[PDB]
């Protein structure tokens, strides 16, 4: 038993992970077979930022230009191109250390882990959500750009998200691995609004189910409501609705702990009226909404 | 910017973990150089753990008996004994993914990531502390038994524990590396008392400094206190008494933020008096006590 904001072990995104420099820019990038992925922004120096054209900063660099270090090797690098805001080096040798992979586009709501590296290097794992706002609430300090997310099913790692950069609110925005920023950000040195954050409800709803068979049950009630009545409180709440398809995810956890969705609902209505009144939940004083039903599952689970 | 709950990369560690099987027992080990360490309670039944003589179970067990599986490849076993309660399997292949290791003996207050582990195989990475009752409130599951926590500095992995067991409160018991438990639990399944929780003060006051420099300020007020004067609260509380030695801890905090420690701690005494009034620090809505003042600096300036 016990519930934590466990992330994926890290090992197979380590081997992958290089220090790549141009001019007096360094950050990270993702080495994967024989090609490096980073920001495009990597050939930008903090004055280019305000307003760059990449495809004409990108026209003064070569191959040569691009450093790519490797813990203490350097790689040869044979070919660059722009992706969308992704630069894709080629290089002469083939990451030996290659997991199996995909490049995969999240949906907000979902999470993923991330390894925070500097100089290539990384430096720690944590777990996160992607916003419904398509913002992430990370660590993220100079030189972390590049850092990507993931996720892992038994042998295969899906990158979900490669940094870029963080707003003036102190939340931070990225790509997917095809340089696709997730939300309208655009990697430009300019006020970027993040619109209005929801909580994912369906991740809160998860999360109480992985507190009852936990043991904290204080919060389940007599209550049962309807999707449209809690969708009234959700509302008002900045709660996402809740559709049919988010119960039908919930269907295994109602099952394991026989508590029907709708009953679960009238409890995260309930404590959405009247507050916690100085109470915990999984040792958390607020609504915790970074769990999937599958992280739940998993968790509760013990998937390797 | 921004402030997370942050594990080591555990990749150092996920080469390390193997799984160990004595009749009809499976829970992890850890190989290190030519030893794996694992719970000497793996050669018990479920019958066995109610009052078990290690020594005399010990006995029935020869070298062929530990089955030690890295991955798909199986070990040898040419020696076996025990230390404390955990048992030191000696095979005749070194670990070619050792890494630079030391085994450190924690102290309660003091954090560490663990590598959930199942049928020697890592499912998650997690950050926690040793809590002053020498427990841990971890994610265990049946088949977790041998997981360990470590700290990573730079190359060196400084192994601190081993999971071992779940207390009928759902916390978690387990030994250092040598076999030692902390606290004054045994490996039987009684009930075992884990006294008081506290709340490790110095953590807490690391963390507010955290929130500081990450922007969160509207919890700093016009008041100080004296260390008696803050004792005198934090006993009420039940929060461990703030000693000079955790001030001079706090120094670097105090000097990056310029806010005096004794400043800090009269935010503190207030934050205990008079509760968030439903805000939050670091998106939490209590006081957090899980990050150390060196896991603070580490973070705050991008240790990798
Ligand atoms: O998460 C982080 C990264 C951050 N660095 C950026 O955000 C750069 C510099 C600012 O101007 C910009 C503007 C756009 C882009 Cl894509 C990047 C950047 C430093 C602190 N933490
Ligand atoms: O963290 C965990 C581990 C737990 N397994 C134990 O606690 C075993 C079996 C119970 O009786 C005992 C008693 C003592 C010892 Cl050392 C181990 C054990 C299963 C759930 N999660």
């Amino acid at each position: 038993s016990g519930f934590r904001k466990m992330a994926f072990p890290s090992g197979k995104v380590e081997g992958c992970m290089v220090q790549v420099t141009c001019g007096t820019t360094t950050l990270n990038g993702l080495w994967l077979d024989d090609v490096v992925y980073c920001p495009r922004h990597v050939i930008c120096t903090s004055e280019d930022m305000l307003n760059p054209n990449y495809e004409d900063l990108l026209i003064r660099k070569s191959n040569h230009n691009f450093l790519v270090q490797a813990g203490n090797v350097q790689l040869r690098v044979i070919g660059h191109s722009m992706q969308n805001c992704v630069l894709k080096l080629k290089v002469d040798t083939a990451n030996p250390k290659t997991p199996k992979y995909k490049f995969v586009r999240i949906q907000p709501g979902q999470t993923f882990s991330v390894l925070a590296c500097y100089n290539g290097s990384p430096s720690g794992v944590y777990q996160c959500a992607m916003r419904p706002n398509f913002t992430i609430k990370g660590s993220f300090l100079n030189g972390s750009c590049g850092s990507v997310g993931f996720n892992i099913d038994y042998d295969c790692v899906s990158f979900c998200y490669m940094h870029h950069m963080e707003l003036p609110t102190g939340v931070h925005a990225g790509t997917d691995l095809e340089g696709n920023f997730y939300g309208p950000f655009v990697d430009r040195q300019t006020a970027q609004a993040a619109g209005t954050d929801t909580t994912i409800t369906v991740n809160v709803l998860a999360w109480l189910y992985a507190a009852v068979i936990n043991g904290d049950r204080w919060f389940l009630n007599r209550f049962t409501t309807t999707l449209n009545d809690f969708n009234l409180v959700a509302m008002k709440y900045n709660y996402e609705p809740l559709t049919q398809d988010h119960v039908d995810i919930l269907g295994p956890l109602s099952a394991q702990t026989g508590i029907a969705v709708l009953d679960m609902c009238a409890s995260l209505k309930e404590l959405l009226q009247n507050g916690m009144n100085g109470r915990t939940i999984l040792g958390s004083a607020l609504l915790e909404d970074e769990f999937t039903p599958f992280d739940v599952v998993r968790q509760c689970s013990g998937v390797t």
